[PDB]
């Protein structure tokens, strides 16, 4: 069952592997493979090569044509011993697509065969290097049955092809970049095509090709669309062009992840692909956009330099995940992505970094490591080159970038080699701030301020600290870029200066305590803190309502706004959650809602951004505010603040409602703020008044010309109970239960309901013509968005919720490990919850660890969550 692997372990390889020829001979139930590799050794002359290789039929071993009676195999290996110091090795083995139910190596997709090799998947095709410093150049051919597999794609160009007889077919492909297995892919299929092109900015041409399952082209352009933007916004941002003659994209129903960069041959989720204005929303056109231009990103972020080993992933995944927000943000509202992207960190992440799993963006030992695709590798990595970002500002920036890819284009780099790379170029000291690759947890920085009238100087002492996270028991101070903003009360700015000089407005914050003097305060200020959330922190300062209802008003960034309002609520929601407790109702002083009434009326303020101060923090975020979590009283009180606010606010948030309707959709920036806008009235509208309530939810619902407007009303209707809910939610399923994607939606819905029968109405539906256990994107509809988004029935006194999450992850184990080990990530957060549950957690746990077959996967996360 064991064993974990340890960063400080890295050796370089005692074998390269050069170039590597290919050929499957492919059939469901039985698939050929004949791998021809041209080997190089690198260590002592004694060292037997080592090849990695899992549920694999070894055929045959050759080294130049010789059979090779010098191996043997192991637990996961065939080690080879005696060998030349160059020599082509020769394997052929079988596999079988149809058996593989974990989505890993080679696997089936309904009728199509395609590939997930990272991060160890490719030994799972063939014995090989499967390591990310090993980088050779592929030549794959595949043969299959022409009429069930039409089409035969790997990564690169098309450099031979060929009819056999019964009815046979193949293709070789031939890519010329060295890259480690773990970018390989095959695909083989009947499918529609899109093809368009785009010409690069010095004029390549690309030619673009999105493959999707017959029938679906119809939800091909905005991907095209999407993909092309990314392209040349790769270019004006980063000055990067794209590299091949062929970008391929497939879209396969069957995915463990969003999607995957292999090159010149991306595999995406189908749910980040395909979209047309009656099945996605304006959410999904923007996921859209978001994970095709993350996969676009990788190209050079990722494939041109790669990752010397594993625990160097954020290296790729932080830099891809901040080129993602970049480009984001550049094309749509960039207030509303960071908002969002600060409402995933505070909400999802830092819960995370408080867990048994909390780990460093560059992990120090891992067991199995697809349990390392996390929040912390990607979101907090990202935040951690917007710091370095922060700091360096965008050309010093955009010189790093230049520099890393100068040093490191064609070869596997570390964490430390981007860094550096970003010091030389800026040649700003980065050494304490590299403690953000070491460090687990979310600092906490304690903020006090003094104004002086008589020296006219205003005074913050600033204090940090992490807490011990069970990974590690010694913290260390990091180097907070932490920015501010001083204010006047006009809300002018204040020019930030000491002893005669300006003075940054982003802090360096780099000790346990310091103080920072400015001078020229000749009026005493408010301040806005963190600004930009400049670094992935808890702030604790003790803001006044007024301070923070006045920067709210004032504050020139669109997120100080935000943030401001946030922690004006954050106060009341622990107010009404201790009341709660106590049996006692909501209380909110009249101020507050005041607050939010001004917004919802002042025309000044972007829409995209009202939109967002009037969509309360999830369930999520709220839970990040308590040291033990209450999630009856959490959601009891959203509920309350809302309908709170719904009562108050009635009048003009049925009148923002109707002012911001909009007769045309359209898939555009401003339109979708006003539609967000008009759609975040609408959730306060229905916890209005039932019958005036029901009437408006259900009339959008009948009458939308868009999956947005349809599913905001649909989710309002189930979120308020109202007396249409039922209707709707048969008349969504009636209509749309052919379509997968679009019933997770609905599955989410149930999933998700205040209802107090939902955990029988989620048990039923696992028995829904539209629900199976052989498909992720449902599983997670329904299994994970109960257990990890409706914290307050997955979490109900009687532990019905854990008991059913114990019976589904006893199937998945087996099934599909990596979906089993998202799911059992609620059970793990065990210790920030009650005694009683505490204790009905640890018991469900224990059920798991007795399991036959335990999965890596989950024995990771529940040995760290026991102990
Ligand atoms: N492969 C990623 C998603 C997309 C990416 O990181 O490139 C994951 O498995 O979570
Ligand atoms: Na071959
Ligand atoms: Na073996
Ligand atoms: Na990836
Ligand atoms: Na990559
Ligand atoms: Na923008
Ligand atoms: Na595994
Ligand atoms: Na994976
Ligand atoms: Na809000
Ligand atoms: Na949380
Ligand atoms: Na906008
Ligand atoms: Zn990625």
């Amino acid at each position: 069952q064991p064993q974990a692997k340890y960063r400080h372990d890295y050796r370089a390889p005692d074998y390269q592997i050069t170039d590597i020829d290919l050929t499957f001979d492919l059939d469901a139930q039985k698939t050929v493979v004949t791998a021809v590799s041209q080997a190089v050794r690198h260590g002592a002359s004694d060292a037997p090569l080592r090849l990695n290789g899992e549920d694999l039929k070894l055929v045959s071993v050759h080294i130049n044509d010789e059979p090779w009676t010098a191996w043997k195999e192991e637990e996961g290996a065939l080690v080879i011993s005696n060998l030349p110091e160059r020599f082509t090795l020769k394997i052929i083995n079988e596999i079988s697509p149809a058996a593989n139910t974990a989505l890993e190596g080679l696997y089936q997709s309904g009728d199509a065969l395609c590939t997930q090799c990272e991060a160890e998947g490719f030994r799972h095709i063939t014995y090989y290097l499967d390591r990310p410093d090993v980088l050779a150049r592929f030549t794959t051919k595949i043969i299959a049955d022409k009429i069930k597999y039409p089409f035969l794609l790997s990564n690169g160009n098309r450099v031979a092809q060929g009819e056999l007889e019964n009815g046979r077919h193949w293709v070789q492909w031939q890519d010329p970049f060295p890259k480690p297995c773990y970018l390989f892919a095959l695909v083989a299929g009947d499918f529609d095509v899109l093809r368009d092109t785009f010409t690069t900015r010095s004029g390549r041409e690309v030619a673009l090709e999105l493959y999707v399952d017959r029938g679906n082209l119809d939800r091909a352009p905005w991907a095209m669309t999407s993909l092309k933007n990314s392209m040349k916004w790769d270019e004006e941002r980063f000055g990067l062009e794209y590299d091949l003659d062929i970008y391929m994209i497939v879209a396969v129903d069957f995915f463990n992840a969003g999607a995957m960069e292999n090159k010149g041959l991306n595999i995406f989720n189908s749910k980040y692909v395909l979209a047309r204005t009656d099945t996605a929303t304006d959410k999904d056109y923007l996921d859209i956009e978001r994970v095709i231009g993350h996969e676009y990103f990788h190209n050079w972020t990722g494939n041109r330099v790669t990752c010397r080993d594993w625990f160097q992933l954020s290296l790729k995944e932080g830099l891809t995940v901040f080129r993602d927000q970049e480009f984001s943000s550049d094309l749509g509202s960039r207030a509303v992505n960071r908002i969002n992207n600060v409402r995933t960190m505070r909400g999802l992440q830092f819960a995370e970094d408080a867990s048994p799993m909390a780990h460093p963006i560059r992990p120090d030992m891992v067991i199995e490591m697809n349990n390392f695709y996390t929040l912390t590798v990607y979101e907090k990595g990202a935040e951690v080159i917007r710091m370095i970002h922060t700091l360096l500002g965008e050309e010093n920036f955009q010189k790093g970038m230049q520099l890393y890819f100068e040093r490191h284009d064609g070869s596997a780099a570390t964490c430390d080699d981007f860094v550096q790379a970003m010091e030389d170029a800026s040649n700003v000291d980065l050494s304490h701030f590299r403690r953000w690759y070491s460090q687990s947890g979310t600092p906490i920085v304690t903020v006090k301020d003094d104004y002086n009238p008589e020296t006219e100087q205003y005074t913050l002492t600033i204090s940090q600290r992490t807490p011990a996270t069970p990974d590690q028991a010694e913290k260390q101070p990091l180097h907070i870029p932490f920015a501010i903003e001083l204010y006047d009360n006009e809300g002018k700015v204040i020019p930030l200066q000491k002893g005669g000089h300006p003075v940054n407005s982003v802090l360096n914050v780099t000790q346990a305590e310091q103080t920072f003097v400015f001078d020229n305060v000749y009026f005493q200020p408010v301040p806005a803190l963190l600004c930009e959330f400049s670094a992935p922190v808890k702030l604790e300062y003790k803001w006044s309502d007024q301070q923070l209802t006045f920067l709210m008003r004032h504050a020139r960034n669109d997120f100080s706004r935000w943030d401001a309002a946030q922690s004006l609520l954050a106060t009341y929601i622990k107010l009404n959650v201790a009341r709660h407790q106590q049996g006692q109702p909501l209380s909110l002083p009249v101020h507050v809602a005041d607050a939010f009434r001004a917004v919802l009326l002042d025309e000044k303020i972007d829409p995209a951004l009202a939109a967002e101060i009037l969509t309360l923090p999830s369930v999520n975020e709220m839970a990040e505010l308590f040291d033990i979590i209450d999630p009856i009283a959490i959601a009891e009180v959203r509920e309350a603040l809302t309908r709170t606010l719904a009562t108050e606010l009635a009048d003009e948030l049925l009148a923002i409602y109707n002012a911001n309707y909009q007769s045309e959709y359209r898939v555009e920036h401003e339109d979708i703020a006003k539609r967000t806008l008009r759609n975040a009235c609408l959730r306060f509208l229905a916890f209005g008044e039932t019958h005036l309530a029901d009437v408006l939810v259900s009339k959008q619902f009948h009458e939308a010309n868009n999956m947005t407007d349809a599913l905001a009303a649909l989710s309002a209707a189930v979120a308020a109970q109202l007396p249409c809910r039922d209707a709707l939610m048969q008349e969504y399923d009636d209509k749309w239960h052919q379509n997968g994607l679009v019933m997770d939606k609905w599955f989410i819905l149930q999933a998700t309901s205040p209802a107090a029968n939902v955990l029988e109405t989620v048990r039923g539906l696992l028995q829904h013509r539209s629900f199976t256990m052989s498909n992720p994107n449902r599983i997670r509809s329904l299994i994970g968005a109960f257990a990890g988004s409706n914290p307050a029935a997955f979490h109900a006194e009687d532990g019905s919720g854990y008991l059913f999450l114990v019976e589904m992850l006893t199937d998945l184990n087996s099934r599909n490990p990596q979906v089993a080990s998202r799911l059992i990530e609620p059970l793990i957060r065990l210790k920030r919850y009650d005694a009683k549950r505490q204790e009905k957690m640890r018991a469900a746990l224990e059920q798991l660890k007795g399991l036959e077959n335990l999965s890596g996967d989950l024995y990771e996360k529940i040995t760290k969550a026991l102990a």
